[PDB]
């Protein structure tokens, strides 16, 4: 790597881990579209296995981006489309409170106030129903956002039941696959586990917990490699073969909804480049990116707009992750941890790296 990207990298996370106490940690810079790679300590402790360029970790929120994609493929193979009612996709939810509320709401956290957790006891598919069925409501849809895994979690499970597939096997065959990330995975087999970093929370190893929609909300894992990959075709989308493919990841970057200096996309969250460092930095913070706030529509949704800082925090109960590109300059960085730190200390780290490299 050239010296500059070594320097900034080194003289930003090295502080990083030691003020965080993150037991391991992998970072990508992707610079005029070329990875480079970095990595630190301990993917487990107690066995003593570092960190390397194929340990997986779990991405937690970072996973909806994976989402969105797929959901954006659907709506460009024509299966699905965003201003379709949600009970188009399942008949089953006939309360009333649902009249109104689209598949756009669902992707966005614009239902009213669809809860961030999908509670414990809910499990099998007709649990899953009888919460939705249940939810009242707080606000009209298109009105306020509010962070959720039981929103954009419905949104997956709906987005790909008319191709028939698994969410799984659909976001293998047509997003994975496709994009080469051959180690990227909602279930690590078998034969991957000994590159499965244990994630630390409060000094004990903890791996994510099966839950109700997990594998659309927060359930992806994956290497540093994949990752750069994934950062690569969503600033680059038109190098992508497949044309459905390519089109989902624009999609997926539209701006429907603005809130403060935020614009939500589908998965991801976008800025306009040159970014308020502070702005990004204190809006990552759970205080303001898990409240409730009123959105205006964007109407028309904008296409994707290339002068962006595009990004999304994710967390585990024992892994912490961010990624953040600007497809103007050609520039993103993943990092990924296996400790939850806080949101702030992310992207302070990636601002202070891409601010040196831009
Ligand atoms: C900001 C936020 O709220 C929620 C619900 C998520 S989550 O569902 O996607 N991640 C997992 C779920 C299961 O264990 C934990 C434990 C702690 C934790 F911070 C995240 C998670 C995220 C995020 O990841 O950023």
């Amino acid at each position: 790597a050239p010296q500059q990207i070594n320097d900034i990298v080194h003289r930003t996370i090295t502080p990083l881990i030691e003020q965080q106490k993150i037991p391991g940690m992998a970072v990508a810079v992707i610079y005029q579209g070329k990875p480079y790679y970095f990595t630190w300590g301990y993917a487990d402790i107690a066995k003593k296995q570092p960190v390397t360029q194929q340990t997986l970790f779990e991405l937690g929120s970072v996973s909806k981006t994976f989402t969105g994609v797929l959901g954006g493929d659907a709506i460009a193979r024509g299966e699905i489309k965003l201003s379709d009612p949600t009970t188009k996709y399942w008949p089953e939810l006939t309360a009333k409170q649902w009249n109104g509320i689209t598949l756009l709401h669902l992707a966005t956290y614009t239902a009213g106030g669809l809860p961030l957790q999908v509670p414990d006891e809910v499990k099998s598919s007709s649990d899953l129903l009888r919460f939705y069925q249940n939810w009242q409501p707080a606000w009209a849809p298109g009105t306020q956002r509010l962070y959720a895994n039981s929103s954009i979690g419905l949104f997956g499970a709906l987005a790909v039941k008319p191709s028939g597939l698994s969410f799984e096997q659909a976001m293998q065959t047509r997003v994975f696959q496709p994009l080469k990330l051959n180690h990227t995975w909602i279930n690590v087999p078998p034969a991957e586990e000994k590159n499965y970093a244990w994630g630390y929370r409060e000094g004990k190893a903890v791996h994510v917990s099966p839950g109700a929609l997990d594998a659309e909300a927060y359930g992806v894992k994956s290497t540093i490699e994949d990752m750069a990959r994934w950062v690569q075709s969503n600033l680059k989308p038109l190098d992508i073969n497949e044309k459905t493919l390519q089109q989902g990841i624009q999609l997926a970057q539209s701006r429907y909804w603005q809130t403060g200096d935020m614009y939500q996309g589908l998965g991801w969250e976008m800025l306009d480049w040159p970014v308020n460092p502070d702005s990004i930095i204190n809006g990552s913070d759970n205080k303001i990116a898990l409240a409730a706030r009123p959105v205006k529509a964007i109407t028309p949704p904008t296409p994707a707009v290339r002068a962006s800082w595009v990004h999304k925090t994710g967390a585990t109960g024992g892994f912490g992750s961010y990624v953040a590109f600007i497809p103007e300059k050609e520039l993103g960085i993943v990092m990924l941890a296996n400790k939850n730190y806080p949101n702030p200390a992310r992207v302070d780290a990636a601002w202070q790296i891409l601010n040196a490299l831009q």
